[PDB]
């Protein structure tokens, strides 16, 4: 049940936040990666990107599109990544999904 | 115009296919930086994901659904890393729109 972003969400647990809709949320990562590193989560808390189901495809196409003009707003015109990370050998640590938009730096391949 | 991607999707050019429907494709990756590494691409040649419309909001999000029933299939239950690289500090290479799916080893972070 509860996680972090259960925190973040409610408002309890001070965080950076760059968008909010009814769908959604946008804040920064407390370590961040890049000189701009910010989450896009869902409101409805799917734990994992492998447990989603077909009644979350308009709502992950959103956090996609949530993420690349909130990629724009903070002028990443000059390239970005977005990650999803899944279980342990995805290395997740939160269990709420969520998309990781990194760059303002040159990002390197393999991506870990 | 054109890109490598179209000489897989149109099948002049060789590639391992593990799914295709009227939307997208999905085939391994020729140079593999996980055990599993296979890219998910739309139909609809959209170049770069910071070059998507709200009229691919559904197709973003069953490319994602795509990816993780693909990770499914592959046996990454233990855990994966879906990646999308947008221009030059992005180290974005092949400019049609892909969803990277890693797993089968330990992924690190920083993600690159
Ligand atoms: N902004 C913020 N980010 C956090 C906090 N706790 C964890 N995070 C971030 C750090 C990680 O980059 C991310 C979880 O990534 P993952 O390992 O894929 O679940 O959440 C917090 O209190 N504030
Ligand atoms: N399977 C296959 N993959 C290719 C070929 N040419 C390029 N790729 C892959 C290698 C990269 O991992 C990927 C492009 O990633 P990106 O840099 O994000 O655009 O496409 C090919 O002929 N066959």
């Amino acid at each position: 049940a509860p996680t972090i972003f259960s925190r973040i969400l409610d408002k309890s647990l001070p965080a950076d936040i760059l968008y909010e809709d009814q769908q959604c949320l946008v804040f920064r990562d407390v370590a961040p990666q890049a000189p701009v590193h910010f989450l896009v989560i869902p409101k409805k808390p799917i734990p994992r990107i492998s447990q989603a189901e077909e009644e979350d495809q308009q709502l992950l196409g959103h956090l996609l599109l949530v993420a690349k003009q909130t990629a724009k707003a903070e002028g990443l015109g000059d390239g970005y990544r977005l990650v999803i990370n899944d279980g342990k050998l995805g290395a997740q640590s939160v269990y709420h999904l969520h998309i990781h938009v990194l760059g303002g730096r040159q990002l390197q391949w393999p991506p870990g």
